[PDB]
């Protein structure tokens, strides 16, 4: 019985969702329990760019439909806007314009609202300069005045430019923007914090005990850990990982902005609920020194089982003799499967488990393909027996990513593996070579030739010249490479 | 002077909409092409469930799309095949492929193919025990199936070996092929990619060794702009490889394009250009047809594609100034279809933007510690050439930002995970010239944020990709560790 934001925001750089999209994450954010949804595609000119320019007739028609179809699912949405690069905080024709647009999708029938001065730059034309003190004060000037204006609503959120530990000059504790944000925006307008970094790999209890403390109220964590619109373009089915459910008797809420491919988040919110769940009546527990619940790994396989719904099933009739051609049968995607998938595609700076040891065990196979090579003699009969054993439950190993494609791409309703195909089709790829490479390393005592396949040695030109270029980035090592013979 | 010219949709991944085939239709007829092949491998009722006839919602979206080819005046040929589960000796299945081919010629389809290609060799034994080999097999079905038809204007047969790599023990003396040009009926068209699947170049002794040997002239399946088989590459270059003097020694050329539907532009409008070029020749480096010129035509048409670039308040000369997004130019398709050119070789562009940055890098060590014997030839040929580079990354990022504020997003978004990649890693690329260049202001690890992104090697496969064998040469570049230790003890 408190009052918790938890939920998704679509705020990613790309090609935003569509309806039927959002309908469904709708459906699902109920179904699991959650309750809010931001809206802030960085790709919707009118949220951004061209803050100033009102909505079209037709786009009137889809907003207002959303905005039914959320208010019939009870997930409490939030209209957001980024005016940044463009405006003018000084000259009150500006502030007029913020205002009317805001009372036009207030129109369209949305009740809780969103400022968000994320990603801009520090630097104030000098007409403002000559109004505001400070940039933090420009924001919480027109921030507040908008707040009031639309008369005070529940919900109310503004994103600080200064958005995570890293982003705080000189550092959180002191920053002189951080402070201003603390003691002049108005005490129900709550704030968005990204953590400790932009993209943060862990968020420290006492993190949030500094930050709270600087801005005056426990923020709301805009959480980008599946986020895949920063860097190489890499996919995260992994698990909500890396926040204590410590955290949660000291926040506001949790809403996680995810991978830009929609089909791709069911295990990114399906387990941020179970997060939530476990510990939403917990109390603050004092565990910095300073005055059985949830695992991943569980969360995980529960989403996964569930996951398995959506996938569906696969694909007089005539009957083959015993020595005629048998039928093409589609089989379907086992739990197995999904298991694997979401290890190859886990978390931005660790694999999982399965994925983890097909690298360790292809990694140890090249730095011993020197035991079976004619060489002295025997050297070792039983080093020999292992390397063999051992080549064979890795080439089986890669057999099973070859079939989660398969089953993939035979299940009769192709949508979750299309909006992801590039992804799985690479490493898929991959393994195909990295399978006849390690059969290749097998045979080379006899012969004496080079690793080919169909002549091209194709692995190459993975990435094209995108790829290239980043292969000449610094590596720490090279006791690796396993060069190739003339 | 009946030659079939234009694109067959051949690939594996996701099938283009109706909506995208009518448009495809438009600009075959605006460029004078007049053929469209329908092959899509992931449509389960074309290859891997041949028998199962279409429903009505099907049998009318078909309908529709046939229509549509007739109002732009293109040959639509409707390919089926067979070839993972069929049992070639049993009257039933033939049958079905007899009924199959009715439910769709009924659509108003006039024109067929049997396609046998990307499976293997081997027969079940009820089979063997009647067909003396696979070819004869596959021949004695397609001959019974083109007769049944009225054996028609327009019918192609794919062979399972439909290249030069693919030919055993190679295509004059192969057994297979042999077989194919003896007894697959003289009115019947054969497909071919040229001497690999990805024909780099396709010579004309090695077309007239083929059509001797299948007795006839080959239709051309061009696998040049296909992606289906690696997609993390792009093809926005021009047809060329292929000389237009084999025009008159070919029956036709149908191109397999890239998955994505808007990358395929360069690549059909220089394969036309490359038709008209030689229409009417007779028998007997390519002086009707240059790729650079061909390919400028058609970016220069491409760019009124892309429409224009989005857009009373004014700002005072003192309060802060308006966003303004910028067009789409034609030195920024230059660009991208030069990072993005063609299977066997980068864009001119691109090529130099590489040769440049891995000098820059060979010579680091020159500016890495103090000053010495360091000319104009040793420090300040770098200082110039690294600013002339950190300005041409500039402009990588600039085709990005303009390509995503058009008005008209459509051909970006479906390009967008590639287009990304390369301004993305460019952007990595400048900072690393800026630390090579000043390693002696600190002396600094190369990150950025704290850590290194780009070692994530872009995924899982990423990391495996490294540890597969290696050129030997095109030189390392090693990270210096921290320097900074936390022990009395070595």
């Amino acid at each position: 019985a408190r009052r918790f934001l938890c939920g998704v925001v679509e705020g990613f750089y790309g090609r935003p969702w569509v309806m039927e999209q959002r309908k469904e994450l709708f459906r699902r954010l109920q179904k699991w329990e959650l309750n809010t949804y931001l809206y802030a595609p960085k790709d919707d000119y009118k949220h951004r760019m061209f803050w100033r320019e009102m909505y079209s007739v037709e786009e009137a028609e889809q907003l207002m439909t959303l905005i039914s179809a959320a208010r019939e699912y009870e997930i409490e949405f939030i209209y957001a806007i980024s005016p940044g690069l463009d405006i003018t905080f000084s000259n009150p024709k500006e502030v007029s314009t913020l205002k009317r647009k805001l009372d036009q999708v207030s129109q369209f029938g949305c009740r809780s609202f969103a400022l968000l001065f994320d990603d801009i730059d520090h630097n104030m034309c000098a007409a403002d300069k000559e109004v505001f003190s400070s940039f933090a004060h420009a924001q919480v000037s027109i921030t507040n005045e908008i707040y009031q204006y639309l008369g005070e609503p529940e919900t109310f959120l503004f994103c600080p430019t200064e958005y995570c530990g890293t982003f705080c000059y000189p550092n959180v504790s002191q920053s002189p923007y951080l402070r201003t944000v603390g003691e002049k925006l108005l005490p129900g307008i709550e704030v968005l914090w990204t953590g400790p970094k932009v993209v943060s790999k862990e968020i420290p209890v006492e993190s949030i005990e500094e930050v709270s403390k600087i801005i005056k109220r426990a923020p709301v964590i805009w959480d980008n850990i599946h986020a895949n619109d920063y860097d190489q373009k890499r996919l995260f089915l992994g698990p909500y990982k890396g926040r204590s459910t410590e955290l949660i008797p000291r926040l506001k809420g949790v809403l996680t902005n995810p991978n830009c491919e929609f089909e791709a988040n069911y295990v990114a919110i399906h387990t941020l609920a179970t997060w939530y769940k476990s510990n939403m009546n917990g109390v603050r527990k004092d565990v910095v020194m300073t005055d059985v619940l949830y695992s991943p790994q569980m969360a995980l396989k529960l989403a996964l089982t569930e996951w398995l719904q959506e996938f569906g099933v696969p694909h007089e009739q005539f009957v083959p003799g015993p020595n005629e051609k048998p039928l093409y049968t589609a089989e379907p995607v086992t739990l197995e499967d999904l298991q694997l998938l979401a290890d190859l595609f886990y978390l931005p700076y660790e694999h999982g488990p399965k994925g983890a040891q097909m690298l360790r065990e292809f990694q140890w196979l090249r730095a011993n393909s020197s035991v079976v090579s004619v060489n002295c003699k025997g050297k070792d009969s039983a080093k020999i027996a292992e390397w063999r054993s051992r080549a064979a439950k890795f080439e089986e190993m890669c057999g099973l990513v070859m079939g989660m494609f398969t089953r993939l791409s035979n299940c009769a309703n192709r949508t979750i593996l299309y909006d992801m195909y590039s992804y799985v089709w690479d490493i898929k790829s991959i393994m195909s070579m990295v399978k006849s490479f390690v059969q290749w390393l097998g045979c080379r005592s006899h012969s004496s030739a080079q690793f080919l396949i169909g002549d091209q040695e194709p692995w190459a030109f993975r990435g094209g010249l995108a790829g290239e270029f980043q292969r000449l980035l610094p590596i720490d090592g090279a006791n690796d490479l396993f060069f190739q013979p003339p």
